[PDB]
């Protein structure tokens, strides 16, 4: 009955309408607490798509309804809900505890198999088991910070309920914990990790407070101004109402309205109640200039309005608008009360809240005469060469494309239909207005042009009415950019332009994720994965060719699509597909928007840790699927998360945080790979840098050549790198403000270390994925035949996250190394204490010196710590007697002429004394040498230590041992360092063995099939010149000698040449040699430990050969 | 031309054409050489183009082209006129930047 | 340049083409901000369809 | 400074210079193909001779100066021998080469 | 970057262009006599000025 219209009822066959099922299911739950007879609502992810939804409640009525069969079935199966839920669900069970008994009841298809009666007992509540039909939804996965954000703002709506929510679908590595800890975890014994295999994401909520603990929430970014928040309560007829507000130093409103549990975002006779009375009240303590508006009030202030009502009338777009005429007075005379007794009550906190609502109207006021002056100063309006209008004057018709003007700004101006479509190019960046005030917000260009764009206006001046476009599509690209831009977009509609949302006029566009690339059928479009693969068999079934590796083309940018094929596909009426934006819940997107686009960096770091990689489960829906101007709803909450996360990931793998196994960022990783497959080694002249920044941006980092040549430089720099990786020829720079000369002048081949990283790469040794424009691949880690990671470490900032790993000693590293290889199964705390002695700490290219050992300590156990850095004095004397300090050595990474600079700096403003003089006399041959002259009143001592207390001459290292674990950012201990280099290693080993024996085995076969032909030479000569074509030739040899396809074409493609005395004897010596090596990688295989020992015997060769001294002395005190 | 970036075979992305020009005759930015790029592809900038682009090549206004990692560029037939039997010794050719 | 009278009898020009090398987006701007200096007259709006 | 007929015509020269400087290298890579195949139609019409020389001969060296001796050939002409497959010796591309 | 040599007779001052040879420059030298100066900006031109 349902089935045949989902829409109809639970809103689309997605995301939307897949949580629209536990909502209801969890609505008539907490109709039960909301009544007063249920205290703790529990709510279950399942791992085959199942969700729990247990109560302690009065349970569903079991017994038998007026028609014949009971009531359990009647509210289950007839609508008037939740009969929609089991409607729309493969199977649904209800376990009911009511009438002192144990009911159990099962739904096969809808369809009702018998209520059975069980085990007596006096306890009373209900649980609700039920899985998503997969055959109606395109996806079962359930979002579980959406379910989250709703129960912890049920709990706040409800202070004697407490909710427990459990995710299943959980690996026991996944970062789980809603608070991530900036530390690493604590080293387990073999013990506590055995005894776990023989784990679930939980949350709980529970609120006493009610809605005073909501407005704690709500003001816990924003700072709170007074120190009491509001709290009261009104009861009527059929009627009940409670409010809470705080105001915070914050310009933005805060206040979120609701009845009987439901989020009424777009307001009603609750919240009109609420703000008249607010506005009335505000006014009158007042005690001469012009009336303080509403939005002056609400300016800065967190409010909650929770009304009961028995019987609901609702309104609008959305079923979220309360109307009921009585409520509206009701509201109003609670308010008018209890307002005025708390601005009596709390003088010193009414003064401030009165102050802050005059500053914001002096705000307003002061824009409206400014806008004024400009206002009149006989202009056109509008957006000249900005916007390109539509020939269409309704905005009905009228549909308006907010594209990012370097994507697809003249291509959606050339492929739109000029008659109904509108171009807004955005040509510069989108400011986040998530704490910003109107003032800033008004100063960007682009939110401006958008303003201008729909004809609205802006908060206090706004008008849906004046809207020009009824149609507000989005066209952001599907790459970190476009990702980040859409966050930016989506911020200004929620915080500034909510209404346009709520009417149905905020869309995001659908262009193909896919191009599939016939050979002489017309390209395909694909929106899905899914559609990608149903495109790519039934063609192969209808006989297509495509090429296996640049065949599917995988959009990141609307910029590679024709104006033709941007119309064509996602801007064309007739087979588009719109993404319709919905806001479901005003309050829990502002807690999403609030965490993401704040300023909490913790809340943050610890939501994207904890989202990072893709939730590990089988989506059914998305195996399974059963009108011109097609639109489709998303969720702003959904979409908006996926959009940061995606932003965010991209960010942080991208330039931040390094891969463990390697210790690279793409960047350095695709310079090195480019320069290696180039053939730019250490044995062969250096090569001219431009043509390592080429090679790199052609095929697997097409940006800038200043990016590439910045990771070239660094990789080279003595300075920079404690075992370089470049080998550079000409000016580089220096470690002070001398930049590299330019790409075309240096030259740069790799260093006999940087082969190690990139050791035998060909052999299949690390997974490869097809590069940016999918013709060719590139490796997603390098063999690392050295821990690099450590030997070189990584620095990097990005969204929320910072590494600080510092350089080391190869020599130590080797140690802790072959310490892990040999003790294989120790233990977390076996490994640490083996690591730490084995490697003294770090081990700077800038040597200097470390002051203590805590630091060292505390960033190896924990991978955090503070180690303090400092660099070398030494005191000379000229001929007169003068005394000069001379610094012969500085910490990592402090610039040396800045450096110089602060001294100076510091001498001039008097905050540096017994300085006379400062000079650079560093050469290679006399090695640095900051020359420091000192006034012969001034003690050297006493102007030594003042240079450590005020100058980088003493600098503290901050080490964050954070780098990206099978995907994850994770902090980590050295053992953990160590152990999944050695884990990487012994991949590499285990992969390289495994290819040497396949190309082993597939010589053999050859050189068996030329050693048929030599041994019957007279009569396959004769064969070949007998016969008439090439084929005939192959065909007769096949025969001749008992050989195969590959065999023949390796005679046939024989030079005359080889045939030579010496070069038959070759394939007889080479055919014999490669069953012994064969025999020795199959031993290999068989071997764990020999493998072990391949790891040992090659790093200890590498160690030999490129390990040195120690540069870094450690020094206690 | 070298390249193989002919009008009978698929675009290639134009990071490759600029990567190409670059590494062995253009040793500068790629802003320089994508701006050359580009103009030779717009048909309101050339009366014979010899550039063939595919994707956002910008508009006769402010609209700049997309990034060279996502359009394609190869040469158009009249392009291939230009360069026609250059591999037949028909021109003088000198020594590149790093001979 | 081409004439067009409308629904409402409203006269407005239409620019169909274009000099070499003249950047349209500059070319309105330039008319817009004459109008607005009241060095152009006759124009109530300009758009690019 | 040019005028239409400068600017001609010095196109038109450009074009000159082309065509002679195209049939000047089609005509020295035609002589250079036309030697080759000369050597690999001498190789041709004695190949029974060609074969047993190579396959008596101990090394690749000692078959070259005994290929340049045999058949009325240079270096050049011999290598092209050598590096000829074992596909080349059938009826159609035998004939091919002639 | 200054020279140890206070005496202008045996003084040199090498007049670099950053991009160039500012960081080959100083690292090259003999810094007992030798002076480097990398210029990191624009000369402008002085003949009209």
């Amino acid at each position: 009955a349902v089935r045949k219209r989902p829409g109809m009822y639970i809103g689309s066959t997605g995301e939307r309408g897949l949580h629209h099922l536990i909502w209801e299911v969890v609505d008539n739950a907490v109709d039960e607490a909301m009544a007063g007879y249920a205290t703790t609502v529990n709510v279950v992810l399942l791992e085959d798509g199942g969700v729990e939804v247990a109560d302690d409640g009065r349970g569903i009525p079991v017994a038998t309804h007026a028609s014949g069969i009971p009531t359990v079935d009647v509210v289950m199966t007839q609508l008037h809900g939740v009969s929609v839920v089991n409607a729309l669900s493969t199977r649904l069970e209800v376990e009911i505890k009511r009438d002192g008994y144990e009911w159990s009841q099962v739904y096969e298809k809808s369809e009702p198999l018998g209520l059975k009666q069980g085990a007596p007992t006096k306890k009373t509540g209900s649980t609700v088991r039920f899985w998503a039909d997969p055959a109606v939804f395109e996806t079962t996965e359930y979002d579980f910070e959406t379910v989250a954000r709703r129960l912890q703002e049920m709990a706040f709506l409800n202070k004697g309920l407490t909710i427990n929510l459990t995710d299943e679908r959980v690996t026991q590595d996944e970062v789980v914990d809603e608070v991530v800890s900036d530390v690493a975890e604590a080293p387990k014994s073999a013990s506590e990790r055995a005894a776990e295999s023989t784990k679930v994401k939980s949350r709980t909520f529970h609120y006493p407070g009610g809605l005073v603990d909501f407005v704690k929430h709500i003001n816990r970014t924003k700072n709170a101004i007074h120190s009491s928040i509001v709290d009261f309560s009104g009861k009527g007829t059929g009627h009940e109402v409670e409010i809470a507000m705080q105001w915070n130093a914050g310009y933005s409103e805060s206040v979120h309205t609701f009845a009987n549990t439901i989020n009424t975002h777009e307001g009603g006779t609750h919240e009109e109640g609420f703000r008249s009375a607010l506005t009335s009240v505000v006014n009158k303590y007042a005690k001469k200039d012009p009336n303080l508006t509403g939005d002056d009030i609400r300016e800065g202030l967190a409010a909650v309005i929770s009304v009961k009502v028995s019987e609901p009338q609702f309104e609008g777009q959305t079923k979220t608008k309360l109307g009921n005429t009585e409520v509206k007075s009701f509201v109003q005379k609670v308010c008018n009360e209890q307002l005025t007794h708390w601005f009596e009550a709390n003088p010193t906190d009414a003064k401030v809240v009165v102050n802050k609502a005059v500053s914001s109207a002096q705000a307003r006021i002061a824009a409206r005469k400014a806008r004024e002056l400009v206002r009149r100063k006989t202009d056109i309006g509008g957006l000249p060469g900005k916007l390109a209008d539509c020939r269409s004057t309704d905005p009905r018709k009228s549909e308006l494309y907010v594209v990012e003007g370097d994507s697809a700004g003249g291509s959606a101006k050339s492929g739109r239909d000029s008659m109904f479509q509108a171009i807004l190019p955005l040509r510069g960046k989108i400011i986040n207005v998530e704490k910003a005030r109107i003032d800033r917000v008004l100063k960007n260009t682009e939110v401006q042009a958008i303003i201008t764009a729909l004809g609205t206006g802006i908060h206090d001046e706004f008008d849906i009415g004046k809207l020009r476009y009824h149609k507000i599509v989005l066209m952001a690209d599907a790459d970190v950019d476009g990702q980040h831009i859409s966050t930016l977009l989506l911020t200004l509609l929620f915080r500034f332009m909510r209404p346009l949302i709520e009417n149905g006029h905020v869309f995001l566009a659908q262009p193909p994720l896919y191009k599939l690339k016939w050979q002489r059928s017309d390209p395909e479009f694909a929106y899905s994965d899914r559609e990608r693969d149903g495109l790519l068999e039934a063609g192969l079934k209808a006989g297509k060719k495509i090429n296996k590796e640049d065949g599917i083309q995988r959009y990141k940018g609307l910029g590679e699509m024709d104006a033709k094929e941007l119309w064509e596909t996602t801007m064309d009426p007739s087979v588009r597909v719109l993404r319709q934006v919905t806001l479901d819940d005003a309050a829990a997107a502002d807690e999403l928007f609030s965490i993401l686009m704040g300023e909490d960096v913790d809340a943050r770091r610890s939501f994207i840790t904890r989202n990072a990689k893709d939730v590990r489960f089988l989506d059914v829906g998305d195996l399974t699927d059963t009108s011109l101007d097609r639109i489709e709803p998303v969720d702003i909450e959904q979409e908006m998360q996926r959009s940061y996360i995606d932003y965010a990931m991209s960010v942080i793998v991208g330039r931040a945080l390094p891969e463990v196994r390697d210790g690279l960022k793409p960047v350095h990783r695709r310079v090195l790979y480019a320069m290696f497959d180039s053939g730019f080694r250490p044995d062969r002249s250096h090569a001219k840098s431009a043509r390592s920044v080429a090679e790199t941006m052609g095929n697997y980092h097409p940006h800038g050549d200043a990016s590439i040549y910045d990771s070239l430089v660094r990789m080279a720099q003595p300075w920079s790198l404690r075992y370089p990786l470049v080998d550079g020829q000409g000016n580089f720079g220096s470690p002070g403000n001398d930049p590299p000369a330019a790409m075309r002048y240096t030259e740069a081949r790799l260093t006999p270390l940087a082969m190690e990283m990139l050791r035998e790469i060909d052999e299949e040794t690390v997974d490869f994925i097809p590069n940016y424009d999918g013709r060719v691949q590139e490796p997603t880690v390098l063999p690392s035949r050295f821990p690099n990671l450590l030997a070189n470490g990584s620095g990097g900032i990005a969204v929320g996250m910072a590494t600080n790993i510092p350089p080391h000693n190869l020599r130590e590293l080797a140690d802790a190394v072959f310490w892990a290889l040999e003790n294989h199964d120790a233990d977390e705390e076996e490994t640490l204490a083996a690591v730490m002695g084995r490697v003294k700490g770090p081990d700077f290219p800038t040597a200097g010196l470390i002051v203590g050992s805590q630091g060292t300590a505390d960033a190896y156990k924990t991978g955090r710590g503070s180690i303090r850095m400092r660099g070398v004095v030494e005191v000379e004397e000229d001929s007169r007697g003068r005394t000069s300090l001379v610094i012969t050595e500085l910490p990592y990474q402090v610039n040396h002429d800045n450096f110089i600079t602060s001294i100076a700096e510091q001498v001039r403003d008097g905050k540096l004394a017994g300085i006379s003089n400062i000079e650079d006399q560093s050469s290679d041959r006399v090695g640095l040498r900051i020359v420091i002259e000192i006034k012969r009143d001034a003690v050297a001592k006493v102007v030594i230590n003042n240079l450590y207390k005020h100058t980088q001459l003493q600098t503290s290292f901050g080490a964050n041992m954070l780098a990206i674990v099978d995907g994850v950012p994770r902090t980590l201990r050295l053992d953990q360092l160590i152990r999944y280099y050695v884990d990487h290693q012994l991949d590499v080993i285990v992969r390289r063995t495994t290819y040497r024996l396949r190309k082993a085995n597939e010589r053999a076969h050859i050189l068996r099939g030329l050693v048929k032909a030599l041994d019957a030479l007279d009569e396959v000569i004769a064969l070949i010149r007998a016969s008439e074509t090439v084929d005939i030739a192959r065909a007769g040899l096949i025969e001749l000698l008992d050989i195969d396809e590959i065999q023949a074409q390796a005679i046939l493609d024989m030079q005359l040449r080889r045939l030579a005395a010496l070069e038959r004897q070759r394939i007889i010596d080479d055919l014999a040699k490669i069953e012994a090596e064969i025999a020795d990688l199959e031993d290999i295989l068989a071997k764990p430990e020999r493998q072990r020992g391949i790891v040992r015997d090659e790093l200890a060769e590498i160690v030999d050969r490129h390990g040195d001294d120690r540069r870094t002395r450690i020094i206690a005190a």
